[PDB]
């Protein structure tokens, strides 16, 4: 049918703040799964329309992508670390529940997931 918008990610009227943790997810995280060479397909939103998926956003409510990703922590969108750890969340949850186990893009999520949890597990102190 018609693609929805990309998720927003900039937002004047929320407040901001540069720490180690967020800085981290971009510089480490966010960097070493976009070179993955499983990355590609999360590297922009589901083109629904252009891959003749229909029903995706039918099922799909909380669509997320690393792209969207990279410009919300560009653009300070995250007040804490969390937040952006429950996006990274939500793409591969999205994979996951859209897609039968097994499934090619499946295992391509679990691989960046496993290496996502990997740079969690050494997030530093907030300091
Ligand atoms: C920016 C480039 O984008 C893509 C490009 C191409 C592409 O080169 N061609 C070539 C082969 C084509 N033929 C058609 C006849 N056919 C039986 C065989 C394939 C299709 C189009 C494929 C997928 C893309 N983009 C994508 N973005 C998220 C997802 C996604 N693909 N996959 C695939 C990535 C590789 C494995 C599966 C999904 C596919 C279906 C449902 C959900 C998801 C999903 O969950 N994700 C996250
Ligand atoms: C947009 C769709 O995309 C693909 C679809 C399918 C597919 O049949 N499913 C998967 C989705 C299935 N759903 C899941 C959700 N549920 C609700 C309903 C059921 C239905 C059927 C397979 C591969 C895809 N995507 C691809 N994208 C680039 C490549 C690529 N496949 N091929 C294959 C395309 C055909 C020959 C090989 C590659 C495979 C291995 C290595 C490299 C490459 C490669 O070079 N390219 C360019
Ligand atoms: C060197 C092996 O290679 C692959 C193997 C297999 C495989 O299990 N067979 C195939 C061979 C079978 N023999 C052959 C004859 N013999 C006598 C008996 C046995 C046994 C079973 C599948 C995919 C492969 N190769 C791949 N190359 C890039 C990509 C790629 N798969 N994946 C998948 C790998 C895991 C996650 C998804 C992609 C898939 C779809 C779209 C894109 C991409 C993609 O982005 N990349 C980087």
């Amino acid at each position: 049918s018609m693609n929805p918008p990309p998720p927003e990610t900039s937002n004047p009227n929320k407040p901001k703040r540069q720490t180690n943790q967020l800085q981290y997810l971009l510089r480490v995280v966010l960097k070493t799964l976009w070179k993955h060479q499983f990355a590609w397909p999360f590297q922009q939103p589901v083109d629904a329309v252009k891959l003749n998926l229909p029903d995706y956003y039918k099922i799909i409510k909380t669509p997320m992508d690393m792209g969207t990703i990279k410009k919300r922590l560009e653009n300070n969108y995250y007040w804490n670390a969390q937040e952006c750890i429950q996006d990274f969340n939500t793409m591969f949850t999205n994979c996951y529940i859209y897609n039968k186990p097994g499934d090619d893009i499946v295992l391509m999520a679990e691989a960046l997931e496993k290496l996502f949890l990997q740079k969690i597990n050494e997030l530093p102190t907030e300091e």
